[PDB]
């Protein structure tokens, strides 16, 4: 049969659900097309989500093109494991290019082409799509006297069970749901304090994550028609009242303090005269894009992202970024929000790629 093309004419980093989806746009082309995913399996960050991680919306609300999340039977939002199989089946049923386990290492412009390389194996395409999520990149806030603290730390990547922290002071640093969520199961088994840039804004207790789709749909809108909505801010992420959430509330948990100032050996100090010990940190502060495969090529900024135009790259050839955080596009790093942009960074490639007859 036919060798692979010496040339392909897109190449996808990644095997999650943003590769996938722009995968289901590509097949209704005719380019030729590979993902490549460092993984064993499917799944993508999904794999190193926390044991009891679900979802903040429903499975209709929680679905990529084409094929929507089968609804659980149990009750309840899906969960980690749900997601997992949801991806594996979407990936069974489209029969994508997928090779795995490939580490892509970079992305070198040669000719007017891509050169992607991973060890050893190299391909030349002529448009390259990251999807590469931000789970490998987890990022610590730049606080003194870190490396002074001799309790544990851990970031909420690392994460997934409650048990070696139980009878423990723990704080958690962050907000948002994975903040509200750590913070509500650390909760259950130590006794805990938690640490926001901002007090923390929840919705209310019978809405769900689609509300958070709504505000992000009206601000790319906006962003595109008589654009304007500062105030009010967008409220991004307010926290959903999940059910450990809500139980978390009713027990006093929920209540932050702002950054403290420094560690100590034996926990934090405030710049007030606060100072508090602990035995534990988890630190829910967010991730990076995992972009190390663009390092070489320069356009990597101090900030860890990327100058865009939506998902196009500016200082590049034909490179997008798809899925990593609403800088590539409002709502864009959730299952129902990556759709909009995978859909249209596919029609871009076509345009950049189709030629004449
Ligand atoms: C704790 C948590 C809770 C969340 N809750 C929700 C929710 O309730 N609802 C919702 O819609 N979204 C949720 N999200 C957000 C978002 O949906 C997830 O972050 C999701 O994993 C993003 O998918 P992605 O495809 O962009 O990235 P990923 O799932 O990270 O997929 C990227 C894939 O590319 C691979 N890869 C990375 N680098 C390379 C490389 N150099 N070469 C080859 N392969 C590479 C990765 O290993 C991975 O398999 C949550 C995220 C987190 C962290």
């Amino acid at each position: 049969g036919p060798a692979m093309p010496p040339i392909l004419d897109v190449i996808v980093i990644g095997g999650g659900q943003a590769a996938l989806t722009t995968a289901y746009f590509l097949r209704r082309t005719s380019l030729s097309y590979l993902l490549l995913d460092e993984q064993p399996g499917p799944g993508g960050a999904w794999l190193h989500a926390w044991d009891s991680l679900r979802l903040f919306s429903p499975a209709a609300w929680s679905s990529i093109a084409g094929w929507p999340m089968p609804s659980p039977t149990e009750p309840g939002n899906p969960t980690r494991n749900d997601v997992i199989d949801y991806l594996r089946r979407y990936e069974d049923r489209y029969q994508f290019p997928i090779q795995r386990p490939v580490r892509v290492d970079t992305v070198t412009r040669l000719d007017d082409l891509w050169r992607v390389q991973a060890g050893d194996q190299q391909w030349l395409a002529r448009a390259v799509i990251s999807a590469t999520g931000t789970w490998s990149k987890p990022f610590i806030p730049p606080y003194e006297g870190r490396e002074l603290f001799q309790g544990a730390q851990i970031h909420s990547a690392h994460y997934r069970t409650p048990a070696p922290f139980a009878g423990k002071r723990v704080m958690v640093v962050g907000g948002g749901n994975s903040g509200a969520q750590v913070l509500a199961e650390l909760s259950s088994v130590s006794e805990t304090l938690w640490i926001t840039q901002e007090p923390p804004a929840f919705l209310p207790d019978e809405v769900d994550g689609r509300v958070l789709f709504e505000r992000a749909t009206a601000r790319w809108k906006a962003q595109q028609e008589g654009r304007s909505i500062d105030e009010p801010a967008g409220g991004f992420g307010d926290i959903v009242m999940v059910p450990p959430v809500r139980e978390a509330r009713e027990r006093g948990v929920l209540v932050a303090e702002r950054p403290f100032a420094r560690f100590t050996e034996t926990g934090v100090e405030w710049a007030d005269g606060r100072r508090e010990n602990l035995d534990a940190v988890i630190w829910c502060s967010g991730f990076r894009p995992a972009l190390d495969h663009l390092r070489e090529l320069g356009v990597v900024e101090a900030d860890g992202k990327v100058q865009v135009e939506d998902t196009r790259v500016v200082k590049q050839p034909n490179l997008w970024l798809v899925g990593y955080g609403d800088w590539t596009g409002m709502a864009s790093a959730t299952l129902i929000g990556v759709t909009r942009t995978a859909r249209s960074t596919a029609d871009q490639v076509v345009q950049a790629l189709t030629a004449t007859p």
